[PDB]
């Protein structure tokens, strides 16, 4: 019979220095580190793809 | 005794279908034709240049 150790879960730092563990919850709670003013999309494809 | 003819000043088209003759007045009255979200400025040079 051998033994197992435990390694503590790491943290990922979100906006205004808010530590968390899950990326989705940290984003839904605080938000990304830097702010883009917006995203301009260039879509190339058929008409159905554009729709 | 020679004669001079006259030609009407052309109009430039601004936001929401509004025309004018001066670019500055048209911009200050109706704004640009298109809509960006922001301008991400990259600066290259000295520290005092950044200041």
């Amino acid at each position: 019979m051998k033994e197992l150790i435990y390694i503590e879960e790491p943290k990922i730092l979100f906006a205004h220095g808010q530590k968390c563990t899950d990326a989705r919850d940290g984003l839904a709670l605080f938000g990304p580190l830097n702010n883009l003013y917006g995203i301009k999309s260039g879509v190339i494809g058929t008409k159905q793809g554009l729709k």
